[PDB]
């Protein structure tokens, strides 16, 4: 039985420390139902505030980790931050973060006691070419050798349908399920069923209060990496969709 | 009379918040001599600590400013952080931060009430080709049109001899003076003598307690952007080299 997992990615939000404090006060009062592991990723400047004020049953995450302008594992590790996102689509696409680089980063983060939300997902061209499975499989196949023995408990994988983000195309609930299953099957083929059965695989497309319950019920969807809704009152609805996941 | 300026760039240091707190306690006790404007740039995670604990006669700076993983002007602006470094050689070279991008960033930062330490400097090939002046002039010539009317009081320019960083070549005191003068002359040619006479131009090569006094005395050198020494007790010696600058 895999514990449902919801990560809230604030991205470059909110605008001020006062707004971050108000968001934290609201999350601290949220009534969680069911069984669910919740992590909140926030800009670097705000992590100290989160680590001090956020409900201790939830954990704080970096949105990325690393010279001038860059932030490192010991600093966040030394702050008591245990999680990072890696390979988020925005960073892959906009900043050309590549797979060798990213699998290398996962290896390094895990070797240093970090837990990771490792993002993957295909673009519109590969989806339209009928190569979505092939592309995503390749991404995970590059990730797999980077995971140290004994560290699979510290890995969560997030599927981002990049083909449906800013393109004029939308993903269905079935699309989410199918691509999460693709991921689980490649894990099973390469590292075995015990690993495949315990790794949480998340849907990282558009998740809102109006589609979370339907998505949660999908058998290979173990949770969400949430964007904009993480800043809104409906984040708790998404956390609580775990009750629909068998 | 331009006020001498020393910026300390901690880069990706120190390793822990406790070490940052100890460094701040040491800087807070430092006896400043002469007249000098001091700014300390630190990793994002540490800026809240600096803004709260660092001596209020000094100002805190971001090492850079901006999606997932990125940090923005309102957040730092909203924290009361008034300075950023822009165009640091490490970010230009390693991450391909280009001139149009960087002049665009300066325009945007200044339009939003930020003061900037704008970095320039040539690589070994252009230095060896006899094109150092030409290359640096071009960089500043791209920067100039980006500065809004009335904002030149909020700009400091740092010359980084990239050709002497990690290459096996060292820069002389005369090299620093000449390239700072190159910068001042291009300002004079393009935007006039009043602007050229008030803009602080800094040396951003290797600055230590053993060469700061000699460098400070150079007539077109108005201060320093300090790397590794900013983390060490000799940073105060560098701040106090202003007494040698006429
Ligand atoms: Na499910
Ligand atoms: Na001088």
């Amino acid at each position: 039985m895999r514990t449902f997992f919801v990560g809230g990615n604030w991205k470059a939000n909110p605008k001020t420390v006062e707004e971050a404090e108000k968001l934290i006060e609201m999350l601290n009062g949220a009534k969680v139902e069911g069984n669910v592991e919740v992590v909140v990723a926030a800009p670097f400047y705000f992590l100290p505030t989160l680590q001090q004020k956020l409900r201790k049953d939830w954990k704080v995450s970096a949105e990325n980790v690393f010279f001038t302008g860059e932030v490192t594992v010991p600093m966040i590790k030394s702050f008591g931050i245990e999680w990072t996102i890696l390979g988020h689509s925005e960073r892959r696409d906009i900043l050309k973060e590549d797979d060798e680089f990213l699998a290398a980063k996962a290896k390094f983060a895990l070797e240093n006691g970090m837990k990771i939300i490792y993002c993957c997902g295909e673009h519109l061209s590969e989806r339209e070419a009928g190569k979505a499975s092939e592309f995503v499989s390749a991404q995970i196949e590059k990730m797999i050798p980077a995971i140290p023995a004994g560290k699979w408990d510290d890995v969560v994988i997030a599927y981002e349908p990049i083909w449906a983000i800013g393109t004029g195309k939308v993903a269905s609930t079935q699309d989410a399920q199918e691509m999460c299953k693709v991921i689980r099957d490649i894990l099973a083929a390469k590292v075995g069923a015990d690993i495949a059965n315990k790794v949480r695989i998340l849907y990282g497309g558009s998740v809102k209060p109006n589609n979370c319950n339907e998505l949660a019920a999908c058998p290979d969807v173990d949770g969400f990496l949430v964007g904009g809704a993480s800043l809104e009152p409906g984040f708790i609805n998404i956390v609580n969709s775990n009750v629909h996941s068998k």
